[PDB]
């Protein structure tokens, strides 16, 4: 279990640190290879190297079997050359490993229905994972331009691009509730039809996982009227861009949300939240997102599903017992983490 | 006020009839040109003409200043040649008038917050109109195809296409709460940038209406966390296809939802709901959608905004006093309509 740890900026190191306490506790009690090293990333890296993705860090990432990322960015770097801003650090990092699968789970833990924008009965049981294709589609298609009278972008997927992201979604569902929904616009766009026929075929290699197809519009509705019926959801880039964002508001607090990015290279696992300069150093950031990213790490990077569910279950109990300030309670970062640890023990 | 009335099938004529009672009442009390004629459309037209969009109806549409549509379709026509199915009637009708602007309002009437999938506090006050470009974008772009190893669609807007739909949204906002949000993916797609710069420029011709720009993902979130802050929302075809569907689940009952389609030709105003064969002839269909389409007609086709708000206000009072079965109450089509009429008087 060789992890490169990239705490970054703002609340990044605070929440990262909380995740490590959890990973460490887990190491001592269960004995894992846990070996890890802290590299400077983003702002922290600029401060000390003139650039956000240094070669020592680049070296660490490569060699590591997984990256636990914090968050990067902040005022003290916002007026800087695009090529060198902390955000372009993220972009290089991701590109550097050809991560084509973004996993974002939206979960409403038992008792936390009160937080959802949805009504109690609709929010109960929600636990959906959105799997987004990262490297293809309209965001990257050629030809693409703007003339004065018109503009054009091209949505483009090839068969191997659809296949790999599909495969990730199926692996994921097998570790979960064995049900996949694939989202396209197949009744209108050929790229849609193409997606659907291709995923249908991949699904044939996972006879344990059921597969079902919906239209992106239909799906935007279901995510609001009845999100609790879904398990894994997989889709193309732009739609994933919309849908995970849609799914994400569901638990009703930013501090709850983890992320994994998978592909060829080193998997990266990060909280969705940014570096939160307005609260950095206050010891109040909710570390759930980070801890849940470690959980996701154990799961997707190390096939350690049971340990992942153990963290999740501890976190779910902590969120009830000593909820953080963003959940309406009082537990600062260290104190909440201590509650997670009481439940791992 | 020359209206071609196209009741169609299933609950179509039932709910259409309710809207006419309202329009008629409104005619006698306020004196409008109300003149109208019932043409057979969809199934009804097939039954008696071998085809769903007959030339008498085609004639009526053209010559009429507005079409009040019911709904078409049903089992007794589903196994028929594409070219002749009731749905292709809809398609020809719409095409025949080059309707490029689809307006769908999602409204949570006071006291009906209980119906929303959203929580009471978020649902209160929601009254958003989604304006969708109908005739351009990726749904229609060339080149477009599927090979065996890949598939491609092209998203394409020209400056006059963006302009006309923008204009419709601005006209609409002036009649409402004078605030427009334009939704694109401008930080990634040139078509996005192009949309945004173009709408920005149109906005300059409506100095009474404020204009604001969001990303389709951001907007999917806002529609769920805080839909009550919006007035008119305008966007491209595919995004509109997603977003209005998203907005539409918000009032929390299909029977509440109206639609207008505007362009060069005759404006058509219809309920979003289909022909509902499973309840046709039972005298229970909620006629709110239809009545609200007449309301939309008065408004968008005849600039009669005050009369439109009068219908809306009556409908809102009826929905509280004698709610229909789909709202959890008992009022069948005639009885609910009678409650609308008591409040128009
Ligand atoms: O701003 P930005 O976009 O750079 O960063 P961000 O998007 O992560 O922060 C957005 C807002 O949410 C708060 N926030 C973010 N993550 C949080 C966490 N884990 N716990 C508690 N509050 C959190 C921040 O203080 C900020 O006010
Ligand atoms: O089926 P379909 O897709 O052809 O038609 P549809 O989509 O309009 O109907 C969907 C379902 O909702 C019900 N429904 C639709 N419109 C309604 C209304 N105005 N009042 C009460 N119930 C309504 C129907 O009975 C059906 O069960
Ligand atoms: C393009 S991938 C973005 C994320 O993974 C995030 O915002 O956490
Ligand atoms: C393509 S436009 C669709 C509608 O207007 C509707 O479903 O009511
Ligand atoms: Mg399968
Ligand atoms: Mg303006």
């Amino acid at each position: 279990m060789k992890v490169a740890v990239l705490p970054g900026d703002g609340i990044g190191p605070e929440v990262t640190e909380a995740a490590l306490k959890v990973l460490r506790a887990l190491d001592e009690a269960e004995g894992l290879g846990l070996a890890y090293e802290v590299f400077p990333f983003g702002g922290a890296a600029i401060d000390a190297f003139g650039e956000p993705f240094p070669e020592p860090t680049r070296k660490g990432v490569e060699e590591a079997e997984a990256v636990l990322l914090g968050s990067v960015g902040g005022p003290k770097w916002d007026g800087l050359p695009r090529k060198i801003r902390p955000e372009t650090g993220l972009l290089s990092l991701r590109k550097s490993q050809d991560l084509f699968a973004n996993l974002r789970p939206a979960k409403v833990f038992p008792g936390l229905e009160r937080l959802s924008p949805l009504k109690e009965e609709i929010a109960r049981g929600v636990d959906v994972l959105i799997v987004r294709e990262l490297t293809g589609g309209i965001y990257f298609g050629e030809p693409r331009g703007m003339s004065e009278a018109e503009a054009w972008n091209t949505e483009r997927y090839s068969k191997p691009e659809v296949e790999r992201v599909a495969r990730v979604a199926f692996e994921a569902a097998r570790k979960r509730r064995k049900h996949v929904v694939s989202v396209d616009k197949a009744n209108v766009l050929e790229v849609g039809e193409f997606w659907r026929k291709t995923v249908e075929e991949v699904g044939r290699g996972y006879p344990d996982v059921a597969l079902e197809h919906q239209y992106v519009d239909a799906m935007a509705m279901h995510l609001v009227r009845s999100p609790a019926r879904f398990d894994v959801v997989v889709t193309g880039n732009i739609f994933g861009d919309i849908l995970s964002d849609l799914a994400s508001v569901l638990p009703g607090s930013l501090g709850l949300l983890p992320s994994a990015s998978l592909g060829r290279g080193t998997p990266v696992f990060e909280p969705v939240h940014g570096s939160a300069p307005d609260i950095a150093g206050k010891g109040i950031a909710n570390p759930t997102a980070a801890i849940l990213s470690a959980a996701m790490m154990l799961e997707h990077a190390f096939g350690l599903v049971e340990l992942a569910r153990k963290v999740e279950d501890a976190v779910a109990k902590a969120l009830l017992e000593t909820p953080p300030p963003d959940l309406g309670g009082s537990a600062g970062t260290e104190a909440f983490t201590a509650t997670v640890l009481r439940h791992l023990a």
